[PDB]
């Protein structure tokens, strides 16, 4: 019962209208002696999915979703500061608003020994630095919604052009769970949310 009590308290403070929510959440969890890693890698993912399922069933509104995940995003940021050879480039495409999952991915990958650099909406000359050498062993793209899929295909195409097809590109996100075949048009080398498959297929360890 206890783990669901703790998640519900994470969700209740995240969704709640009253301020200071994540400072209060951090105090209560550490007073309960939940360590920082499992706050990061277990509770915040689990509370995020429970918030998502609460929206599926029309029990919380869009703005509650917006404030709760942005708060959990704020908490996850601070926890990863406290607790920390291949390198991947993790790209959040322009106008992609589902961003918590890529933070969870980067911390998972770093824990498995893969260095990650997270970039938001990189242009052609943002990318072109980072592909002019063999600096990154792969690029990773998150995609949350169908209206981002065309922008993701342009990213893969532009990544392919700045390297003549030699940059390996994996795609994950909330789209992959529902409709992974919708990203099969983008020309990525790999469409999965399984990080062990990304790691094995690109040989990142
Ligand atoms: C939270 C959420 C949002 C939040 C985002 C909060 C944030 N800052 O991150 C907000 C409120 C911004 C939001 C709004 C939108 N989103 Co929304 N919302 C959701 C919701 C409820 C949960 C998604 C979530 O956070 N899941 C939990 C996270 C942790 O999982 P994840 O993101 O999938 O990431 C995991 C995996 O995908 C994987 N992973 C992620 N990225 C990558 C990358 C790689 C390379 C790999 C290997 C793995 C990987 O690892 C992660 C952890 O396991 C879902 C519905 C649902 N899923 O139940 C939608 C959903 C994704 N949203 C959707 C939509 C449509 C939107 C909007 C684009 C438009 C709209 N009409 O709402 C807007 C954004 C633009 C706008 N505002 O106009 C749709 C997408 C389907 C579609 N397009 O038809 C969904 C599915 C809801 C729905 N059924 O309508 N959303
Ligand atoms: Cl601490
Ligand atoms: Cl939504
Ligand atoms: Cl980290």
């Amino acid at each position: 019962s206890l783990q669901t009590v703790l998640v519900n308290r994470m969700v209740e403070l995240a969704t709640g209208p009253e301020l200071g929510a994540m400072d209060l959440l951090f105090d209560e969890f550490r007073a309960a002696h939940v360590p920082v890693e499992e706050m990061a890698t277990h509770y915040i993912p689990e509370a995020a999915r429970q918030i998502g399922a609460a929206w599926d069933s029309d029990r919380i509104g869009f703005a509650q979703v917006t404030i709760a995940i942005s708060r959990l995003q704020e908490l996850l940021h601070a926890l990863q500061t406290l607790v920390t050879g291949a390198t991947v480039l993790l790209i959040v495409p322009p106008g992609e608003q589902h961003t918590l999952g890529a933070l969870i991915v980067a911390m998972e990958l770093r824990r498995r020994g893969v260095s990650v650099r997270i970039v938001f909406a990189p242009g052609l000359s943002d990318l072109s630095r980072l592909m002019a050498t063999t600096r990154f062993d792969a690029a990773l793209i998150t995609v949350g919604s169908m209206d981002r899929v065309e922008i993701c295909a342009k990213l893969v195409k532009t990544l392919s052009s700045l390297t003549k097809g030699r940059m390996r590109v994996a795609i994950g996100g909330a789209i992959v769970s529902q409709r992974a075949e919708a990203l099969a048009r983008t020309g990525a080398d790999l469409v999965t949310n399984d990080l062990s498959l990304v790691i094995s297929e690109f040989s990142l360890v």
